[PDB]
DNA sequence: GATCTGGCCTGTCTTACACAGTGCTACAGACTGGAACAAAAACCCTGCAG
């Protein structure tokens, strides 16, 4: 399987689709491969009704808050 | 010692006050796949405009 292998064999196996995404992203988005594979990951996770992992991902990619503002904290407290 | 009466009893009537909050669970409410749609957003592109 692809998930247990090292990065050498993973990239060796996937280089075809890696350069496919490379050329398609330089075609459409103008030098943005990272956001292209991000939108691909989001669509592949939402098609399977696993919205939770997509929400965690979006909370990692410039996520609003690791920690909370003291205000809403006091709110929850009371 | 009757008489009448101020006042007291009792019965009834009216407005008030604690009865949350806690686990279970079912339901409706939200999310998607192809087809296909219309309706606007904003540049570009042209005209009819002086
Ligand atoms: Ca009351």
């Amino acid at each position: 399987h692809l998930l247990s292998l090292t990065r050498r064999a993973q990239k060796h196996r996937l280089r075809d689709l890696k350069n496919q995404v490379k050329t398609f992203a330089e075609k459409e988005e103008g030098g943005d491969v990272k956001s292209v594979c991000l939108t691909l990951f989001l669509l592949a996770l939402r098609a399977g009704n696993e919205h939770r992992q997509a929400d965690e991902l979006e909370a990692m990619m410039q996520g609003r808050g690791f920690g909370l503002h003291p205000a809403v904290c006091l709110a929850i407290r009371v």
